[PDB]
């Protein structure tokens, strides 16, 4: 019993950190296979960033200027290329601790963990989720790009985050390991506004459930309603619309501790209409949205 | 910027995770050097849980009855003591992913990394702390008994936790890794109630200090208190007394802000007495108590 906001354990993804320099400017890398993976931004002077052209920089940049060092030990760089905002340091060396590996695209609402690095070097690892407005809420300092998103499979890490950007409020922006950005960000130093971060609404639902199943339970009424009149609600609050396909990922959820998805979305409403009138759920004041139906199964089975 | 709950990285621990049976109980071990700790219970029968005697439990097994499994590879059982509420089995191999380790007897207040572990494989990390009445607040399943709870400086794991028991009320409480159990709990199937969950004040005015670091400073008062006076208030909302100590460690996040401890104690104080009148401090809408001042300079610092 008790449910915790967890994170993959990191071992695996430990084992790929690398630090890398470009002129003055070190960050992170991920060494998967013969192949480094680092933001492009490695080869800007801050100065560069105001409106850098990298396939010009790219231009000046020679194997030997990019430095790729695993612990003590300095990789040799025998091949550069740029693949969107990533580049690839192709290196004389496999990882030797390279896990089964895919890279991913996430969706908005799914979590992952990051572990945030500095220098190469592990700092710690939390859980996240891209925010419907491709952002995420990261703790994340100077020297923490490159630092990677993840989901374990049992031996096989899904890689779907690679850390590029703060924007000027202090949320994160950054890109899947084809250097593709999530959200429509650009790695420039310019002005660059989120858009409305809403509550991932079949998050908050699991969360809910997995209130339920922990004891939790003084939230649940005696109403139901519909999709369409739930939506409503939802849309008045800032929640994103609740599918069909929401409903049935829930499924499993609903069986466990037999309340219907549509009880629980009364239950919801009540919530958004009323607040918690000082009350707590799972020790949180306000509705968890961090957690995927998906994520509440895995904790509540206790699958490795 | 940005501030989360994070964990150490994983990894060192993950390596020294094994599998224990005996019998028809498996849990979780954890091997370092050529010695596996886990906890004694592993020997009962949920039957001899009720008044289980565990020196006379013990005469009846031998070296060959423990089942000590590392990844797919079974390790000789060449001795067993008991130490407290651990087991201590000799194995004939050490252990070649030992890191550099200590184990400590944490205070309560203080922070630390879950390892959630099933069949001795990892499932999750989290960040927990040692509630004032010596229970953790976990996420822990049948088969999670002997995950270990640790903190990391450098390259050396600091292990101040295994967990043992689940609380009818939900709350986990473990020993040290020498067995001996934080606050006065027993590893008996019995009435074992959890005093009162008071909040860690050194800690949750540590996480203010990390709210107006991060730009969170709407809480700030124009007014100050006494340690005398505060702790009268601390006391009416169940807050733990805050010594002079706890302002001695919390002055570089005083020098750093520039918020004199007694200015940030007399914000606090309004905060209890007013409450956040529906408003959020780094995305919590209640006082968080599980980052102390040096987690909060640490993730601040951006310390590998
Ligand atoms: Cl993370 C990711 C996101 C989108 C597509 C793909 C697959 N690739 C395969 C190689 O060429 C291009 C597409 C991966
Ligand atoms: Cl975790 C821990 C807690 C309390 C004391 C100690 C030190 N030991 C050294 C060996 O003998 C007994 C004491 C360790």
């Amino acid at each position: 019993s008790g449910f915790r906001k967890m994170a993959f354990p990191s071992g695996k993804v430990e084992g790929c950190m690398v630090q890398v320099t470009c002129g003055t400017t070190t960050l992170n890398g991920l060494w998967l296979d013969d192949v480094v993976y680092c933001p492009r931004h490695v080869i800007c002077t801050s100065e560069d960033m105001l409106n850098p052209n990298y396939e010009d920089l790219l231009i000046r940049k020679s194997n030997h200027n990019f430095l790729v060092q695993a612990g003590n030990v300095q990789l040799r760089v025998i091949g550069h290329s740029m693949q969107n905002c990533v580049l690839k340091l192709k290196v004389d060396t496999a990882n030797p601790k390279t896990p089964k590996y895919k890279f991913v695209r996430i969706q908005p609402g799914q979590t992952f963990s990051v572990l945030a690095c500095y220098n190469g070097s592990p700092s710690g690892v939390y859980q996240c989720a891209m925010r419907p407005n491709f952002t995420i809420k990261g703790s994340f300092l100077n020297g923490s790009c490159g630092s990677v998103g993840f989901n374990i499979d049992y031996d096989c890490v899904s890689f779907c985050y690679m850390h590029h950007m703060e924007l000027p409020t202090g949320v994160h922006a950054g890109t899947d390991l084809e250097g593709n950005f999530y959200g429509p960000f650009v790695d420039r130093q310019t002005a660059q506004a989120a858009g409305t971060d809403t509550t991932i609404t079949v998050n908050v639902l699991a969360w809910l459930y997995a209130a339920v199943i922990n004891g939790d339970r003084w939230f649940l009424n005696r109403f139901t309603t519909t999709l369409n009149d739930f939506n409503l609600v939802a849309m008045k609050y800032n929640y994103e619309p609740l599918t069909q396909d929401h409903v049935d990922i829930l499924g499993p959820l609903s069986a466990q501790t037999g309340i219907a998805v549509l009880d629980m979305c009364a239950s919801l409403k009540e919530l958004l209409q009323n607040g918690m009138n000082g009350r707590t759920i799972l020790g949180s004041a306000l509705l968890e949205d961090e957690f995927t139906p998906f994520d509440v199964v895995r904790q509540c089975s206790g699958v490795t």
